[PDB]
């Protein structure tokens, strides 16, 4: 039991001769065995048999320049008793670590050297880590790199091992993980939102496709049923996402896994193609639907900065919902105007205004419109506000200054005008109460209806803004002090100085604090005159609770001046783009009927004879920089008719 | 001058309309058939009665408007007072959406178009 | 290197990796794991954490005479610990002593809204009722109680803290003194209504109102509410 | 600063049962003496790549035993 300890830390510190004593007295041990299972009895005195560590693992968590000629022994040793694959490629039976190989902490501790060595062992390369540090508490002891190690060579930087590994032809690259991950979605779960973070994930990313795979890698879907691309939108990964859609490829060869396509060069001058496979809402789970529809992304408006996505939404915006908008605003706008001519009450006359609505049995043409107009909105509104209701379960006001808030308060409205009349018919006496309520909220709700403009768009951001997150701040300060000096005026108003009995009507506190609100506004009352007792003394109270209000105010200015200069002109921006970015696919979404004007460029050419393979996008270049070229398509053409 | 009112007093307008003309709806119910007191003396109209009660609150009456009331007439200056803090919101965005990088921009744009 | 503010050279004595074989006994810090990218870390935390007397978190805190105190606090083995007690302990005793505090303000009002609305001459500031309510038999004696609490409480800040008084005006330790204004004057209410001085309400009131102008040190722990108090 | 002042005040308020405070357990020092002082848990990241021989424990985790 000795030996097997010894044997350990002597490695361990790297004693070079005590290893090879040791050694050669398992030999005598070796032969203690009559001519029986020696590759078995090796088997638990090289390994403990509690985790399964052998002992070349622990030969390889320490490290000292002694150890390359510990490698090379302890090998020869295991080449002397024939065992040396159930050696080399052993195992922790360890629930928290099944799959930690040699090979793989080997690549950890980044030593290239040994690792030709054991690849010239002859270890699996394609070894799996189905380990517990996945963690989905993933801020912690996790490095989800993907369990094999390939990709542990691609995460950690470590290139030269990345080309050692490619070359061995027993190298798989289209293994699968347990979360159904090949190599190429795993660099993408690890690239962080540093920009040029030493960058590297851009670099190797590269060095993987452009080394070896067909398009047999980024069509492979896992348990999520997701590509890299739908992967590098769904989690957000903002630069990662540049290399994977802009991708040019200036070679012969194998420029058909390219991305971008230059089609001129006619010097500064350059149009250019960009490839849309899987980026406009043409299929399930498009990736632009991805961006828009999704939480849990705080560079979400880097995203959509990229070329080809910005222009789409611009192109989507100019032929589609730019038109769909403004009738969609015109058409509630009557919505609400002919709902006020009711109150307005044009005959201004009659026995009891007996209906909020009606039709007229008798006359009245014009009225036989209205009445009919707003309910049918009413009842169109509720049909179709109720569905997003019924499908967004997580994104519901998380985002409190974002939308599908609206969408319930767009559903407030039309569900009160059909309650009034469904009030009205049962006669439950509040037939004006609930409509009103209705009539305010339906202007209230034409907030919705203020983007578009962009002038106007970013104004309308900030009210939401400066209501729901510093009005409260604001709010519950001014009470405080309200609720305060309100009660120094209200034992002056009631046991005190005033005069002979007063009408209160209310109340005696509520009286103060009533008289107080409205130095807010204005009434300079004479309860200075119903004083006694100094009445001086109520001013300077009443002074002092208006400076004291002063300050208030302007400390809310200073706390959202707090580097306002650039944020929330930058931060309404931010929202509002965004928020344009859902009016325009809701729209995309709403007439799935004939979509013969959307935008393809019809499928031009991509390398072979398939030429008509996949549909396009035009954008155009400048200068700065000139070169010769060999990429394009097409001899110089124009506008080509033919 | 000519700034301010040509592109930035007409988005301020347009949503200080648009809440002008919502609670003047929730303040002229309550004036024509609901809470006040017995038969007032309008002359120009009802809903247009509320308005331009509502109007004066950016200059100043303080109305018996107040006491030409019922149901709970404290409700009135707290539907009146939730005006006026809304109306102050309307008016500091208007001043920070101005403030848009305005301690370089503007002070260059006025020059660029003035000489 | 505590009391002197001292901020860099404390960054050393404190992080302090000794990455050798011989003598990195006397470090600092301790890596723990090495597995690429994440790497898990330990501090020593002897003479750190508030568990013997005079420890150097004591020292941070409680001193006046050092402007860069708010970058002795940003290094990680004392950030994150108050950040632990924070989570723990000073979160939950704190919003039950703001939500005490606030009945404690809310009682002592409802005597001035005072819901019978009509009796003889409201004989008293608070008085317990010898005859029939039950619910005013519970809130006479609730003001009372913690009226007596504060002084105890409070009294105590005022006896130790000699030097750090309000020397920096807008800091703690001022309120200190306002809390015990408000505590006395609601005793001294009723030791002037057993002597009948005729100044009944008038101290009551005064102490009613420093009540709710109390209220601006619990408007602390909302860290977007808590940067607009101070200005 | 504010709120360091109102947290330690409340530390100091009950001295009664500190069960609940943060130890991690007196992990390995260097030396025989192993239970020697109480510490605390930080984790790093990215940005310079190099081999380790620093550490205490053979990359385990959240480790029970």
């Amino acid at each position: 039991k000795r030996l097997k300890k010894r044997i350990f830390a002597a490695v361990s510190e790297g004693c070079v001769e005590e290893l090879r004593e040791l050694l050669q007295d398992l030999q005598d041990l070796c032969r203690r065995r009559r001519g029986l299972d020696v590759p078995d009895f090796l088997m638990h005195k090289l390994t403990a048999s509690d985790t399964g560590k052998t002992c070349l693992m622990k030969a390889l968590l320490n490290i000292n320049p002694n150890t390359k000629e510990i490698v090379r022994i302890l090998l020869a040793f295991a080449e002397e008793n024939d065992i040396l694959d159930r050696f080399i490629n052993a195992e922790y039976t360890e629930e928290a670590y099944e799959g930690q190989t040699a090979l793989n902490i080997a690549i950890e501790r980044r030593q290239g050297d040994i690792t030709a060595v054991l690849i010239a062992a002859g270890a699996d390369v394609n070894a799996h880590a189905k380990g517990v540090f996945f963690n989905p508490k993933y801020q912690h002891e996790g490095f989800y790199f993907g369990e094999t190690p390939l990709a542990l060579a691609a995460c950690t930087n470590q290139p030269e091992i990345v080309q050692l590994l490619m070359e061995n032809e027993q190298t798989d690259i289209t293994s699968q993980d347990s979360r159904g991950n090949n190599i190429l979605h795993a660099l993408v779960t690890v690239a962080e939102d540093f920009k040029t973070q030493n960058d590297f994930v851009k670099r190797m990313y590269d060095m993987i496709l452009l080394r070896s795979g067909n398009w047999e890698l980024e069509t492979m879907r896992n348990n999520d049923g997701l590509t890299p691309l739908q992967l590098a939108a769904k989690m957000g990964k903002a630069e990662i996402l540049k290399y994977i859609l802009s991708r040019e490829i200036k070679e012969k060869p194998l420029r058909s896994l390219s991305r971008k396509f230059t089609d001129w060069a006619y010097g500064p001058v350059s149009s250019s193609l960009y490839d849309l496979t899987n980026v406009d809402t043409t299929t399930d789970n498009s990736v632009l639907e991805i961006i828009v529809y999704n939480t849990n992304i705080d560079n979400r408006h880097e995203m959509l900065t990229l070329e080809p996505l910005h222009t789409l939404l611009h192109t989507k915006w100019k032929k589609f919902a730019k038109y769909m908008f403004f009738l969609s605003f015109c058409f509630y706008f009557f919505y609400n105007i002919t709902l006020t001519l009711v109150s307005y009450y044009r005959p201004r006359e009659d026995e009891d205004l007996p209906h909020p609505l009606a039709l007229t049995h008798k006359m009245s043409w014009l009225q036989l419109l209205g009445r009919m107009f707003v309910l049918i909105w009413a009842t169109c509104i509720s049909v179709k506000e109720g569905i997003a209701i019924f499908l967004l379960r997580p994104s519901d006001l998380q985002s409190i200054l974002s939308d599908a808030w609206f969408h319930f308060v767009f559903f407030v409205q039309a569900v009160l005008v059909i309650l009034s009349v469904f009030l009205y018919l049962f006669a439950y006496k509040e037939y004006l109460a609930c409509l009103v309520l209705a009539m305010a909220l339906g202007w209230a709700n034409m907030l919705y209806y203020t983007r578009g403009f962009q002038s106007m768009g970013m104004y309308s951001v900030m009210i939401q803004k400066v209501i729901l997150h510093d009005v409260l701040k604001f709010l519950f300060v001014y009470i405080l002090f309200l609720l305060g000096f309100g009660v120094a005026l209200a034992s002056l108003i009631e046991k005190c100085s005033k005069d002979k009995k007063d009408c209160s009507s209310y109340g005696s506190f509520s009286d103060a604090v009533l008289e107080l609100f409205k130095l807010t506004i204005g009434l300079g009352d004479l309860n200075i005159q119903q004083n006694s007792t100094y009445p001086i003394l109520f001013l300077f109270l009443l002074i002092t609770y208006v400076i004291l209000t002063f300050v208030l105010l302007l400390n809310m200015l200073i706390a959202l001046m707090g580097e306002t200069v650039e944020n929330v002109s930058k931060e309404s921006e931010r929202i509002w783009r965004l928020q344009r970015a859902r009016t325009i696919l809701e729209f995309e979404k709403m007439l799935p009927e004939w979509l013969r004007s959307r935008f393809r460029m019809g499928e031009l050419c991509k390398v072979a004879d398939e030429d008509f393979r996949l549909c396009l996008r035009i954008n155009e270049v400048k200068w700065t920089e000139w070169k010769t070229h060999v990429s394009f398509l097409n001899e110089d053409p124009g506008p080509i008719r033919r």
